[PDB]
């Protein structure tokens, strides 16, 4: 499990939480890592390298297969409720990443608000790729293999198709994504985790969405 | 190599069948599965749990690491002398998939009928996104990390570029399609699986297809 | 290192070079490795299987986790400073792969040469998918997951963007490619490794690009 080479560093598991096979790095000093009741982290692999980085997992996530990589004053934030399976996800850049509650996040994901290298303009020298905030709304579903670039921000209730790129924001809620370039293909549903559910009022999550 | 609870299920594997490393798990009741004669389904994770599930592979079928899901009333069917690298093929809503013959599968293929999880329309509280029947034809070729989802039927002698999402059915046989979104980039074309060969008249496997 | 049977085979591997992890198979005759000086070749597994292969890694050429497989009278060649992380490189039909200097491969690259099996027109049987050559010129990035198939050839100072897949040639150096087809979707750039410079003036390394 555990590593750490550094001073004032702040590691909580909370003790209902299961960590098998996960190996937590924390290289530097004054990071915090925070992990709730009763989460499932597994088979993951963590690596906070550098100063004031914050790892904040609320109540109720469960994680299998994460490599995640955090740099010097990055933080993640991922809210309760949130499932994920194998997946990547790389701060850098003094940036951050949030994912609200109850997102589903199928396997392959790439997230990250980096191309962890420069692209200049011939122009006049200047950067043109800064890294920018992912926002990864409440309820929402990524389907295998998507993608999630720098300053995203995903609405509330959104499906992200299969295999689907995302570079840019979008706005509607309650609509699917997918295609390439990505593109709001279908609008005014809610997805559920229960295909035995067989209306959104028979899954007492959803009450919300449909208010 | 196999275990299997519950009643009137049938296992037939032929005895000049290669199962290394194979696993194959049936939980339920009058399930059936059958492995014909000189197939080599190895590495493989096979699922079957509920009632009524058919899993069909005929003879000279090779398989590699296949990760296999069927729940209830669903079925699965491979003709004669498929090839298939590492995968996943996931069946549930009670439906099914169809392979046909001498189709040769690349590593990475994702195969579907189902979403797994519900979406809902917002102006009725309905579900929207029911799985549907997928249906590979005869002598189809998917280059590598091909995805192919839920109501797909793929025409006799086609060509998927590595890659690709299928989302919809094709009608025109002997072409390739890829790209995204998936479109027919090749007519008329017949693939064949030895470079060594001058022509397609030097297949004989390739008869029927051109005449 | 090797596990090198057959006759006649030739492997030159520097002595400062790093091959930790790495499986190096030669099976097969006259086939030559040549691999130069302050190289980290790791994690990886390379495969020459057949005879009159050639396999050229020029100096400080860092590779973590490349599965490679070429066939015989195929040549691969990766030039001095060129970086890549975890993928695959299949080379066959007596064909070559050539990647440039100071290139910057990230996790997930696939690059062929080949489809590894026939397509033939129904018009006169003949085939019509031959091995092609692949070239990947100087210092071009290819985003993570990138596929690159056969005959294509990238022009210098080229960034791939993250996914796509190029089945045909570009001529235009100094730009970003994208999209489905793959598309040229910003022009007269220059990248970097280091992300530590506001401005392209602070790296040393970029002065020959403008």
């Amino acid at each position: 499990m555990y590593s750490e080479q550094g001073i004032n560093n702040t590691i909580n598991i909370s003790t209902t939480s299961l960590t098998n096979a996960t190996q937590l790095t924390v290289i530097g000093n004054n990071n915090s890592v925070y992990i709730g009741n009763n989460c499932k982290i597994v088979s993951s692999n963590i690596r906070l390298k550098g100063n004031n980085i914050t790892l904040f997992i609320a109540d109720d996530v469960e994680i299998m297969g994460l490599v995640c990589s955090l740099h010097s004053d990055c933080s993640l934030q991922i809210q309760a409720k949130t499932t994920m399976g194998n997946g990547e996800i790389t701060i850098a850049e003094k940036g951050k990443i949030s994912i609200g509650k109850d997102c589903m996040l199928a396997h392959g994901y790439e997230i990250r608000n980096t191309d962890m290298h420069p692209i200049y303009s011939l122009e006049n020298g200047e950067r043109i790729n800064h890294g920018k905030d992912v926002i990864i709304g409440n309820h929402v579903w990524l389907g295998r293999n998507v993608t999630i670039l720098k300053g995203v921000c995903i609405p509330n209730n959104v499906v992200v198709g299969s295999h689907t790129v995302l570079y840019k924001s979008f706005k509607e809620p309650n609509c699917v994504i997918a295609g390439s370039p990505a593109k709001i293909v279908k609008e005014n549903i809610v997805w559920g985790r229960k295909m035995y559910h067989s209306t959104m009022y028979d899954d007492p999550t959803l009450n919300e969405f449909y208010k």
